[PDB]
């Protein structure tokens, strides 16, 4: 698993809590920006599926009297929950080859202090959630769809994790790749009877009608830091969904 790496903590602890790249403002207070203008429903739950080091569960906890996040890596949700708990961690990324950077998170420099103890992280599968889970206000999913092994399996969850006025929010650039989806298990990105269909398409076909797309999606642009020289400057696509 790279999300174990310590490669990967970096480039994510710096994606979640680093400071901007490209003048692209920080991707998962963006996404949540975005979930929070369109919530109208109570606010008394909410749950964050591939949460990694827990950037937008503290953003959600700004406004939710309980925040869960849930990833597979055990590495994201020990940094996540160590925010929670001691308000910092500290980190190193990569400047060139071998020579590193140390670096600091800080919970209280954006304004997530005061509501961390909202939130709750756990280690989960996404694609097989534990049943005593409950339901939610808000369900969001970032940059998670194309990172599954099952996809449909995934979905075929959330209408009964969301309650009726509640808010599912799924962003993606869909990078579809079989190291992460098996091309059997893909729900878009293919041709079929000669016609294109599209990983929106594949969205839609699953979660209506329980759930109904708020048109138009929205593109969220997002900067992740690999090097101090390379970064991936990648367009997501944001779909936002009403449970009926
Ligand atoms: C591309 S990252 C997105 C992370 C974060 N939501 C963001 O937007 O920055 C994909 C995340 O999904 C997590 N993940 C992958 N497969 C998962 C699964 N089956 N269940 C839960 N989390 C999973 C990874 O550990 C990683 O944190």
């Amino acid at each position: 698993n790279p999300y174990e790496t310590d490669e990967l903590l970096g480039q994510y602890l710096d994606f979640h809590y680093g400071p901007g790249h490209f003048d692209v403002p920080n991707y998962p207070k963006a996404c949540i920006e975005q979930a929070l203008a369109h919530h109208t429903g109570t606010t008394g739950r909410a749950l964050d599926l591939g949460c990694a080091v827990g950037r937008s569960s503290f953003e959600l906890a700004r406004r939710f009297d309980e925040v869960i996040g849930i990833d597979l890596s055990r590495r994201f949700i020990d940094s996540a929950t160590r925010l929670a708990e001691q308000g910092q961690l500290q980190y190193q990324v990569t400047l060139e080859g071998e020579l590193i950077e140390r670096r600091t998170a800080d919970l209280a420099a954006l304004e997530l202090s005061n509501t961390a103890g909202r939130t709750r992280f756990q280690v989960g599968d996404a694609c097989a959630l534990d049943d005593t889970l409950g339901r939610f206000d808000l369900i969001f999913a970032g940059n998670l769809i194309d990172r599954l092994p099952d996809p449909a399996a995934f979905l075929a969850q959330l209408p009964a994790l969301v309650r009726p006025g509640g808010l599912l929010m799924i962003t993606s650039p869909y990078t579809l790749l079989p190291e992460f989806t098996p091309r059997e298990r893909w729900i878009g990105g293919f041709e079929r009877n000669g016609q294109p269909v599209r990983m929106l398409d594949g969205l839609r076909h699953h979660l209506e009608p329980d759930f109904v797309l708020l048109e138009p999606t929205r593109d969220i642009p997002f900067v992740i830091r690999e090097t101090t020289r390379k970064y991936q400057h990648t367009v997501a696509e944001a779909s936002l969904w009403r449970r009926a």
